[PDB]
């Protein structure tokens, strides 16, 4: 679990979005699994706006922040799970890393801010939704 506060959003996995999130959405993606709701309190995170291919992300199944390289936003195919058959998720980066499926949520940081979020994983990958291209998040 987890989200990003910036500004008067909520960025969070759509597949973990509550129904709380839905009432109050401002913008959602199926396939790049994200969903945006809309917050009364300001948030301080603020959004990388960056090519950086090298950052942290926080693993909740580990209680651990590691260092990781990540590849650029792609359209990759994502294992069927129980959120979502198999298919393409677009703006995706993967690295090599442990995650399991609760880690979703989990901040992905480099030296401008957030990158994004855990988003997908298994058999010792990890991958990230990326938010940077979401300039509309800083207003
Ligand atoms: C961090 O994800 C995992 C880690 C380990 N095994 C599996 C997974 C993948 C997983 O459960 N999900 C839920 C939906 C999400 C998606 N964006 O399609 C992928
Ligand atoms: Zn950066």
């Amino acid at each position: 679990s987890g989200a990003i506060y910036v500004g008067n959003y909520r960025v969070v996995n759509r597949h973990l979005a509550t129904h709380n999130d839905w009432a109050n959405l401002v913008w959602e993606d199926s396939s790049r699994d994200l969903l945006v709701s809309s917050t009364t309190a300001q948030g301080c995170d603020t959004i990388a706006r960056c090519d950086c291919q090298t950052g942290v992300y926080y693993c909740s199944s580990r209680r651990k922040h590691y260092p990781v390289s990540f590849s650029k936003p792609s359209l990759i195919f994502v294992e069927a799970s129980e959120y979502y058959p198999a298919r393409y998720q677009s703006h995706l980066m993967l690295a090599v890393g442990h995650s399991e499926p609760g880690d979703c949520g989990g901040i992905l940081r480099c030296q401008h801010g957030v990158v994004g979020i855990v988003s997908t994983g298994g058999n010792g990958l990890v991958g990230f939704a990326d938010v940077r291209d979401l300039l509309w998040l800083d207003e």
